[PDB]
């Protein structure tokens, strides 16, 4: 499974993640700066008030 | 949970998932026509080929 894994609105950037996982995640917040993504491998579980998505495909997670 | 249901580029529509249902859906594929998108509450079971991808707040599945 490959997963993209830049922040936010930075250049696409891709990580090979782990034999075994199928999962890649968005994880959405705001801060000072705005809106604010975090992107990986897997499905992490969220602190409420944390939108949270995970999608089973190829660079599924922009 | 509130989740879009409509289909692909089509008018917005919402439903009202069941009691306990934190999950809404979006399911993308490619059939003769091109690109295809059903969305729901619930993450369902899909077959190797079709795009899916499960989210937790309130009609998250745009």
């Amino acid at each position: 499974r490959i997963c993209f894994n830049h922040q936010s609105s930075q250049p696409q950037t891709t990580k090979t993640c782990s034999p075994g996982e199928s999962s890649c995640y968005h994880k959405q917040w705001s801060d000072f700066r705005g809106t604010i993504i975090e992107r990986g491998c897997g499905c992490p579980t969220v602190k409420p008030g944390i939108n949270l998505s995970c999608c089973e495909s190829e660079v599924c997670n922009n």
